[PDB]
């Protein structure tokens, strides 16, 4: 009677039927006056029941979280219906490599699953959150992966049919092999820095994803924006709710259009803990203003939700996977894929205003179809797709745009050549020496950007903005930029990218290299 999980085609499926994880990242102990990492361990049971009813009225089918819940949690996330992805707490900042930390987190681990087993709400567990890039190259990441290895085989073995991944910073850990796993994962941040300015979100996360192979699920684990009166830098911290709000809606859209079949984006509510001082609400710390849902004040245990929860929720009725926005289409056959929830009753796709596809939804899920069209020549195309509830009235817009036509056409393209090419140590100074092959009916819009990622810490390192005015009806565009490589960078993600436009559609071209500092990573890199 327990639930079979099986991937493939890069889905999840929960007893034979595909099954898109709606999840919120969710912390339960972070209340104003708590910390989760430092109070004794508590069930907090009323306070759950409240979050998770909660948390299915706001449209999510899933909670993830960071740190193991006792069996007690357990049963009560057992009775509400939601899935779990659980974390489990491996200290990031702990040496991987002692032979106590090792056997310490073993019989803890081993301990959880001797009681979780019996638990099928769970469909995924998270073995460790970012681990940072100086620390794995200090511990040596032979160490990184055995303890990886470790804790797979232990969680195979004690609560069998279980994906195992890990929560991995997209920005910090795209050199990681992520092959051990059972599943794809990354926390993905959109801050129009470094990797997401040369490639774009979509791209980038789509690009790892392509370098990892294309042969598993891929799911991301946090996504979002923090509504902090001040402090943080660009996108990070300092937002406004509508801020928010698009961002969790351009995000959700992007991510699925990378690949990606489950989200959790971040989180359900803020903690006051995350920026030192518990009690109080730091007007300046952008950690504590992730939620979707805020605190009035030290007392307040419940809170309100803010504009995003809404737009979230209103989002999540019908999610469409295929075609996804800003696609390219050499054929007049367009796969669809959606994934209903049960209020969507009737889905029309238009374009022009014309009825190019109409369905009545039988059943709830995931489904799939065809569309038709007819491109003349390239044609840029908005297709607007309509959700309409019972009673036959809308409740979600959605556009995607595509590039369509029944031939094969040249884009412009765009290759880097990067120097040291194979081991920075062969240097102390680098290029990015950038080429861009124009096409006719392709405008470049006059925004060419340069990243040298030296991965030190968060920072992104160096970044360039290269004029290309006196470029412009050349065939042939090129740039060469420099950069000091830090003795300390270990690894780095060299990229570059510009926009194109075809008529309405607006898109990236780019290229990335990530390169090594000798052999330091031939256990922990991706071949």
């Amino acid at each position: 009677s327990k639930t079979k999980i099986e991937l493939k085609d890069n889905w999840y499926h929960l007893d034979g039927e595909k099954y898109f994880i709606k999840a919120i990242g969710y912390e339960i102990g972070a209340r104003p006056g708590q910390a989760p990492y430092e109070d004794e361990r508590k069930d907090e049971l009323e306070l759950m029941k409240f979050d998770l009813e909660n948390i299915k009225e706001g449209g999510y089918n899933t909670i993830r979280t960071w740190s193991q819940y006792s069996e007690n949690q357990l049963k009560l996330v057992q009775e509400s219906g939601l899935k779990l992805i659980m974390g489990i707490d491996i200290k990031p900042e702990e040496d991987y490599g002692d032979p106590e930390f090792v056997k310490d987190s073993e019989i803890e681990l081993k301990r959880v699953l001797n009681y979780a087993k019996k638990y099928d709400c769970i469909i995924t567990y998270l073995v460790i959150n970012e681990p940072q890039t100086d620390h794995i190259h200090s511990v040596t990441g032979k160490a990184f992966v055995d303890l990886m290895n470790t804790l797979i085989n232990i969680i195979h073995k004690g609560h069998p049919g279980i994906p195992v991944t890990l929560s991995a910073n997209a920005m910090i850990s795209d050199y990681m092999d992520e092959s051990i796993f059972d599943v794809y994962a990354y926390n993905c941040y959109d801050h129009n820095e470094g990797q997401t300015a040369t490639m774009g979100f979509k791209d980038y996360i789509k690009g790892l994803n392509e370098l990892n192979g294309l042969d598993k699920p891929f799911i991301t684990t946090e996504f979002g924006y923090s509504v902090s009166p001040e402090g943080g830098n660009g996108q990070y911290g300092s937002n406004t709710l509508k801020q928010q709000s698009d961002g969790l809606i351009s995000n959700y859209r992007d991510l699925i259009d990378a690949g990606a079949v489950g989200m959790c984006p971040f989180y359900y509510a803020d903690g006051w803990w995350k920026g030192g001082e518990k009690s109080d609400h730091s007007l300046n710390q952008p950690e504590e203003w992730f939620g979707f849902w805020g605190y009035s004040d030290l007392n307040d245990k419940y809170g309100t939700p803010r504009p995003v929860w809404f737009a979230m929720r209103d989002y999540m009725k019908g999610l469409i996977i295929s075609p996804k926005n800003k696609s390219i289409h050499t054929n007049t056959k367009i796969p669809l894929e959606l994934y209903n929830d049960k209020d969507v009753k009737k889905v029309v796709v238009k374009f022009r205003d014309k009825v190019i596809y109409s369905k009545n939804i039988t059943s709830e899920g995931y489904m799939a179809d065809e569309l038709t069209i007819d491109p003349v020549g390239i044609e840029d195309m908005e297709l607007a797709f309509e959700f309409y509830d019972s009673d036959n009235k809308i409740i979600k817009n959605e556009s995607i745009n595509i590039l369509a036509s029944k031939t094969a056409f040249e884009l412009p393209e765009l290759t880097i050549e990067v120097t040291p090419e194979k081991d920075l140590n062969e240097g102390k100074i680098a290029s990015i020496k950038t080429k861009i092959e124009t096409s006719e009916n392709f405008t470049l819009l006059d925004d060419l950007k340069i990243s040298y990622n030296t991965h030190l810490g968060w920072a992104i390192g160096s970044q360039a903005s290269v004029s290309i005015s006196d470029q412009l009806d050349k065939k042939i565009i090129t740039s060469e930029n420099f950069f000091n490589i830090p003795d300390n960078c270990w690894v780095v993600n060299a990229s570059a990218g510009i926009s194109v436009r075809y008529g309405k559609f607006t898109f990236k071209i780019h290229d990335q290299k990530i390169i090594y500092r000798g052999d330091w990573a031939k256990e922990v890199g991706r071949k």
